[PDB]
């Protein structure tokens, strides 16, 4: 029973989704003219607010709300604490539509009570290759390939309702209002991910983490010497030795990405991303925005040899508040972003990610098993966390695919 989700253009059961073969819209076609020109009605105590992401003060207000009310793990040990600089970066990519950032404020004190954000993305979301070949040889190649062209859609992130206001059906209203604003721009699909199961994912993957500073992680999550380490007898020096890393990168030719790398990074990224069934397409501007180093936020390194970029990796920083804890207030996590290896094995490229993260003071490296992320798990000593990231489309029928067929990283 999904009083909201059952009225929406999404597949309704794992079953409906498992019998879909071709990509395509779910709803009847609509026009911008069809869509209400006024915001969706809310209590007169509340108001719709479009924050300004160039106002440090609006960013500050979004910041505080997410800091105190955004995503926690299942056991309430950690909550995301995206920084202000991260929010500005994430919410203002090239060609973003300010209208798509939708807030609810209390009319009285102008207190921020809820938020959802949409940003543009150019996405390949045509029928997966395997289904395309099946169709091709039943004479349905054209149907199957009808929506192969990258689409300019919306990507939804940062949905958050203040804890005081939970379970009052405010999340559906935010989603309807976001949909209306997006539809008014003549966009009919969205992509989103969530830690929870909703109707109905097209892909799902586990999270994986790698300790960089085993000392602190253990004084947090256990809060003592974990299962098998306080078991054979000597922990801590054993935990440190197990997760130790070189002090400096191993691939000579590794340096920070700089503005002139933009065209080569884009080309090697695109070549790689194009082999996945679902993935983004990035202009030079978007490569610039999402990949050029930006202090405290995103960190990007290239392997350059004979003045040519042959490989790169990136990671971004999301600290999490450590919830029930006196000692350390924050876990500093690096998240694996985009990368591409052409001259070395991926585990060897990503080992340098770990070394770099570690030397810059991160506690842990996290990721989801998308892209080719599984290929380095064991070798680099990642273990599965308790999270699962589910990928979803709005108003788009899509077959079930493995997360190794997905190349869109979500922030
Ligand atoms: C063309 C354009 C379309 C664009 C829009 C595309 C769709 C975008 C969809 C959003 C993509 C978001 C991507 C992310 O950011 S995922 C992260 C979401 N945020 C958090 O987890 C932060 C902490 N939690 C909260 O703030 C609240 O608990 C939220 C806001 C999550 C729910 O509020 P609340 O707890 O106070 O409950 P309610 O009484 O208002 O509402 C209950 C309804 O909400 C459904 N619910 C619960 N969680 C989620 C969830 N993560 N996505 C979608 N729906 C969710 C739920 O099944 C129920 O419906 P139904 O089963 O009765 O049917
Ligand atoms: C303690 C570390 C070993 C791992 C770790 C670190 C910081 C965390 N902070 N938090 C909050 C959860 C954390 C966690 N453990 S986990 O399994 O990797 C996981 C990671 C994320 C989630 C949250 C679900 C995903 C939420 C969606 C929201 C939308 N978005 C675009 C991406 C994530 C649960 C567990």
């Amino acid at each position: 029973a999904h009083a909201f989700w059952s009225t929406q253009p999404v597949p309704q059961t794992e079953d409906e989704t498992e019998k879909i073969v071709f990509a395509g819209p779910m709803d009847e076609p609509k026009t911008v003219a069809d869509i209400p020109e006024e915001p969706y009605p809310i209590a007169s105590t509340f108001e719709w607010w479009t924050p300004n992401m160039e106002a440090a003060d609006d960013i500050h207000a979004i910041y505080e709300l997410l800091r105190d009310n955004y995503v926690e793990d299942d056991d309430s040990m950690f909550r995301f604490n995206y920084s202000e600089e991260f929010l500005q970066w994430a919410l203002c990519p090239p060609n973003y539509i300010p209208d798509w950032h939708v807030a609810v404020r209390r009319k009285a004190d102008k207190k921020l009570l809820a938020f959802i954000a949409g940003v543009p993305v150019t996405l390949r979301m045509g029928t997966p290759k395997y289904m395309k070949v099946k169709a091709q040889e039943k004479g349905e190649g054209e149907e199957a390939a009808k929506y192969d062209e990258p689409r300019h859609i919306c990507e939804i992130n940062f949905l958050c309702v203040h804890k005081q206001l939970r379970e009052k059906r405010l999340a559906p209203i935010l989603i309807k209002e976001a949909t209306r604003r997006v539809n008014r721009t003549n966009v009919w699909q969205a992509v989103y991910t969530a830690g929870v199961l909703l109707p109905t994912p097209y892909a799902s993957g586990q999270y994986f983490h790698r300790s960089l500073n085993p000392e602190k992680l253990v004084e947090i999550r256990f809060a003592g010497a974990p299962a098998q380490y306080a078991a054979f007898a000597n922990p801590m020096a054993m935990l440190k030795r197990n997760y130790q890393l070189p002090s400096a990168p191993k691939n000579s030719g590794l340096r920070e990405m700089k503005p002139s790398d933009v065209p080569q990074v884009r080309r090697i990224l695109m070549n790689y991303l194009d082999s996945f069934d679902v993935g983004p397409v990035f202009s030079d501007a978007e490569i610039s925005h999402y990949l050029l180093p930006r202090d405290g936020v995103v960190f990007t390194y290239v392997v350059e040899n004979d003045k040519k970029v042959t490989d790169f990796f990136s990671f971004y920083r999301i600290p999490s508040t450590v919830i029930g804890n006196a000692n350390y207030n924050l876990l500093n996590a690096a998240y694996v972003h985009y990368y591409a290896a052409t001259s070395i094995p991926l585990h060897q490229l990503i080992l340098d990610l770990l070394i770099v993260a570690h030397s810059r003071g991160f506690d842990v490296c996290n990721m989801v098993e998308i892209l080719d992320n599984r290929s380095f798990v064991e070798q680099l000593k990642f273990g599965a966390g308790d999270g699962h990231l589910r990928y979803y489309f709005y108003n788009w029928a899509y077959p079930k695919i493995k997360p190794s067929q997905v190349a869109l990283v979500m922030l």
